[PDB]
């Protein structure tokens, strides 16, 4: 479990970030609480800020949603950075643009993410 760590981007440096409005993305670090997240136990990550669930979809897509208990909304963290969707297997990636996504996982540091 965490409660409002940050979830920076190895290779980018930028903060995952997200709004009331659902949308995902990742900033240059700010301080606020929309770049913070937390992680109660039951594999949800949600937006400290708004409350919101991280939520993704078969095709690569992510977002935050109410949280609703399905699989979509967990996640698993790996000690060598990698947050995996449960339901899809996908795991969570980021450009230098702020896009946000999931990826079959490739190794690559888009792809490694630091929790804390
Ligand atoms: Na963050
Ligand atoms: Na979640
Ligand atoms: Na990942």
């Amino acid at each position: 479990q965490f409660a409002s760590v940050t979830i920076r981007n190895a290779q980018t440096g930028r903060l995952l970030d997200s709004n009331y409005n659902g949308n995902v993305y990742t900033l240059p670090a700010n301080g606020g609480n929309y770049q913070r997240w937390t992680g109660p136990g039951d594999g949800t990550v949600r937006n400290a800020q708004t409350g919101r669930c991280l939520d993704s979809n078969y095709d690569g897509a992510v977002y935050t949603l109410p949280c609703n208990g399905g699989s979509y909304q967990k996640w698993l963290f790996y000690s060598n950075g990698y947050i995996q969707n449960v339901e899809t297997g996908r795991v969570l990636d980021s450009n230098y643009n702020g896009n946000v996504y999931t990826l079959p996982a490739n190794g690559g540091n888009y792809q490694k993410w630091y929790t804390g």
